[PDB]
């Protein structure tokens, strides 16, 4: 039987949207998102366009707060889904990021159903960033490495944390490091699935639409949740 009741939501294919308002430096800019995910497989597939214009950051900076509940959990790990019990409701999805030598995102996010398609809602702060450093300067190459996450409950305040570092790739050969603190809470008063600590793994692709003239971003993801049971 299922574990949840917003485990029972995932069993198929569900449409995504996803919408950011953001301000880097004092520069306003917004994007929007499509797509579809199927955590069966854990796949998610995604085409932003950024509705301003030039997105004033690089489309990599994004990626992580551009869906966790579309993981695939295996059938031995599908009481440790926190992501998903959280649903329909939904949770709130709090970050900074820490760029090395550079400046920081502020995000706050809400993930839920609105009607039949899950919505990713975001506002986004960056402050301090250089100039001419490597996000503003547009020095990241346009790629992605995959990473592997350590999800922790947070017994306390009924939801989960996880630290994790980001290595973008620059232009010259050495790495942009994004050091990622994040903290989700349920938006329902509902139970939900306190985990025991394990893995998300996840590999992105990055791409370009050949037909869209606008400033945007193509991206197919897989996530997969791995225990450290080790029961041997």
């Amino acid at each position: 039987g299922p574990m949840s009741k917003g485990e029972e939501l995932f069993t198929g294919v569900v449409p995504i949207l996803v919408e950011l308002d953001g301000d880097v430096n004092g520069h306003k800019f917004s994007v929007s998102g499509e797509g579809e995910g199927d955590a069966t497989y854990g796949k998610l597939t995604l085409k932003f366009i950024c509705t301003t214009g030039k997105l004033p950051v690089p489309w990599p900076t994004l990626v992580t707060t551009f869906l966790q509940c579309f993981a695939r959990y295996p059938d031995h790990m599908k009481q440790h889904d926190f992501f998903k019990s959280a649903m329909p409701e939904g949770y709130v999805q709090e970050r900074t990021i820490f760029f090395k030598d550079d400046g920081n995102y502020k995000t706050r996010a809400e993930v839920k159903f609105e009607g039949d398609t899950l919505v990713n809602r975001i506002e986004l702060k960056g402050i301090d960033f250089k100039e001419d450093g490597n996000i503003l300067g547009h020095k990241l190459e346009y790629n992605y490495n995959s990473h592997n996450v350590y999800i922790m409950a947070d017994k306390q305040k009924n939801g989960i944390k996880v630290n994790f570092k980001i290595r973008h790739n620059i232009e010259d050969g050495s790495v942009q490091l994004a050091d990622h603190y994040q903290q989700n809470t349920p938006i329902g008063d509902g139970p939900v699935l306190l985990p025991d600590n394990h893995y998300l793994s996840t590999q992105s692709a990055l791409s370009k639409d050949p037909n869209e003239k606008r400033d945007h971003m193509v991206l197919l993801e897989f996530v997969t949740a791995a225990g450290i049971t080790h029961g041997m």
